[PDB]
């Protein structure tokens, strides 16, 4: 396992999800984005291992599950079992990195990708060590039910920029949305 980054869509209000969905319409190449910076191995012969609550699993649609070219681990308490399509599950994070240690993806892990929910990025975003996050700001209001944690600027930077991300703002459906790539260390 190479780094640990969280990705996430987030709107003012700080909303990722309405009842399990996406709160805004789709936004195909903030999609693509997000299939691009997830599935990307910085090392031939590796793939990224994402990570994900049992929650955003069942929220992608069928038919994306697995999430191609990517090892899928969903992580849950009450789940005895892996969900059909899914390849790993773990209790917590920390059960998830130690299996990274494991021969099992020891040697087959680049990235690991948190992609939601709240839950799971509360705890990435407190696991100690080095973090980045990739938000994707969507520049108004959308009625939610999930939100993502305060972000602490005395921990986080805003990079002024960062390969491979444009810097300048975005426009899908009338929905205005700009990246930005958070970094920590401690
Ligand atoms: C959350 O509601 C949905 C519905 C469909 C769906 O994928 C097809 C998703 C997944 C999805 C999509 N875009 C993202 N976009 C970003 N930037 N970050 C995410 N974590 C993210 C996720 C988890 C989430």
């Amino acid at each position: 396992v190479g780094s640990l980054n969280c990705i996430v869509a987030v709107s003012q209000n700080m909303g990722i999800g309405k009842n399990g969905d996406r709160p805004w319409p789709p936004l195909r190449n903030e999609f693509r984005y997000f299939q691009r910076m997830t599935t990307t191995s910085s090392v031939e012969g590796k793939q990224n291992l994402v990570i994900m609550g049992k929650k955003t699993w069942f929220s992608i649609p069928e038919k994306n599950r697995p999430l191609k070219g990517r090892i899928n681990l969903v992580l849950s308490r009450e789940l005895k079992e892996p969900p059909q399509g899914a390849h790993f599950l773990s209790r917590s994070l920390d059960d998830a990195l130690k299996l990274t240690e494991q021969p099992e993806l020891a040697n087959k892990v680049d990235m690991v990708w948190i992609v939601g929910g709240s839950s799971v990025y509360k705890e990435a975003m407190n696991h100690p060590g080095h973090l980045k996050l990739f938000v994707t700001r969507i520049m108004q209001d959308f009625e939610s039910d999930t939100f993502f944690p305060e972000i602490d600027l005395e921990k986080y930077k805003l990079l002024p920029e960062y390969p491979g991300v444009l810097s300048d703002v975005q426009e899908e459906k009338g929905i205005k949305y700009k990246f930005e790539v958070y970094e920590k260390n401690d």
